């Protein structure tokens, strides 16, 4: 099979989130309340007079916030969008997907979905016990998944459904959030915040490389009609991956109390990095059939 | 909080399979054919006149396949029954299942199943490299998921499905199948497969204790109809993972092509250990309210 996917499952028990750093939960052990949980550098707010104008606490709270919802969304994104695309690998829908080196690579990002929601939760946790948060609204639903279910809803053919499944999954592990990488190489916030990224970044690089590996080989067995939908339904996936939602902030700011968080969301860079997807479609030769503009790999990549 | 509970979560990083032996893959390294898959002591019909009268490859398939088999029930228990019910208890529909303790331990075990299902399917992936099996039928839905299936088609209330799926799991995780600790401490087989056995018991047992106080906690929560609920279908799981179930075993001695299988499987201990599910029902103050004969916990124990 590939040589790249033949490297990356033998690299995965030591390169593990889970296997290297199981013992998340003790790295609370002495913690300091006046480390932030979230860098006010990456908020695009941060300068506005409207949130200059707020109290210090108010602008805590934003931030903690932030951090927060940042969390909510990832357990979201892998339990709706990630492990389900995974799921239909492993369950052998897709001709080929019944190879064992296929079937080895996926399995092992399973486990590490499994613990990335783990510690991210775990973070979510600990936040709201240490910064004594009672009730925030958890409240919308992801906008990605609102627009996947779109897709899906008047898609009555099993065959179509499962392409669909298969390519946001693909989209979201090869499209690497921009607040991964920025808050992983923080050295500002709490560093079980910026340790728990760096572990999800060096798993989610991993599962990129496998994603493109794994969707080559599988649009390499698909027949003619499935081909067709997965390119089809690339650029869909793509531009709802592109979008930025600005919505989760307002309720934020509108949370710690801010006045004029209204203001502050219109009058109003943290693009994800389609570094991976271009490779993806690259190997599909689609390098000129997919509808869709990419963005310039961001500085951090 | 339940003690239990937090001294299973605080110990999970140094017990977990996943974290111990994630390079399990490298254990076919020095591979020797001439050592058997499978234990003939805990054969049923191993002194059986017609499975002694097959020739000596026939027998060898026939422990092989056992082996196989064996592994491919654990995957789709796993799949079908265990990790729905802790699926759900993550999903919150349950009050307390919200509860920051009781998320930490399921969202562990979740991690456990996905790396146990890694386990099993590279024991069966390397197996018929090695032994060289190219076709092979995985052949019949499990057993213990038709019963599940059967009882659940009658029920048109989302809430009662919940509670069967709840149960179901449970008992799948308090029952601890006979072959997964006879394997484990079998020194005479290949030592990757009773390593396999063993670093599955050792979560299983954690498993087992994590169940009995997330049902004891989850029960206390229900409303009354849903207690009823519980109560009524606990035997029916129960019963299904008591039923021996002799098919399987038909099909192993027919695909070897063993002469007269139908009369040696005519002819025809492998009980569970229900000692996990007997603490269970004492948790929840059950005892005189659950029609069930649980055996006498077996000597391996």
């Amino acid at each position: 099979g590939s040589a790249t996917l033949g490297r990356l499952v033998r690299a995965w028990p030591r390169r593990a989130a889970v296997v290297n750093k199981a013992d998340i939960l003790d790295e609370w052990a002495d913690y300091d309340t006046l480390v932030p949980d979230y860098p006010l550098e990456i908020v695009p707010f941060a300068e506005h007079p409207l949130f200059l104008a707020a109290e210090p606490h108010q602008r805590q709270r934003v931030l903690t916030g932030m951090w927060i919802g940042y969390n909510e969304r990832v357990i979201a994104t892998e339990q709706l969008i990630a492990e389900p695309a995974f799921d239909l690998v492993m369950h052998g829908v897709f001709p080929g997907s019944d190879d064992p080196l296929i079937r080895k690579s996926v399995q092992q990002a399973i486990v590490d979905e499994s613990f990335h929601t783990y510690m991210h939760m775990l973070a979510i946790d600990r936040t709201r016990e240490l910064r004594k948060i009672s009730e925030r609204p958890p409240q919308p639903e992801l906008v990605t998944y609102r627009r996947l279910r779109r897709v899906l809803a008047d898609m009555p053919e099993q065959w179509e459904r499962d392409i669909a499944v298969l390519v946001w999954g693909a989209v979201a592990e090869t499209c690497i959030n921009a607040l991964l990488a920025l808050l992983a190489r923080d050295a500002t916030i709490q560093p079980m915040h910026s340790l728990i990224t760096t572990l999800h970044l060096r798993d989610e690089t991993a599962h990129g490389s496998i994603v493109v590996e794994v969707v080559r080989e599988l649009y390499a067995r698909m027949n003619e009609q499935q081909r067709r939908a997965l390119v089809r339904c690339l650029p869909i996936a793509l531009e709802a991956f592109a979008e930025q939602d600005l919505s989760a902030l307002l309720l934020e700011l509108n949370a710690a109390g801010i006045r004029g968080a209204e203001e502050i969301v219109g009058d109003l860079r943290l693009v994800r990095d389609f570094s991976g997807a271009r490779k993806m479609v690259e190997q599909l030769g689609l390098d000129d059939a997919v509808d869709f503009d990419f963005p310039e790999r961001p500085d951090w990549s």
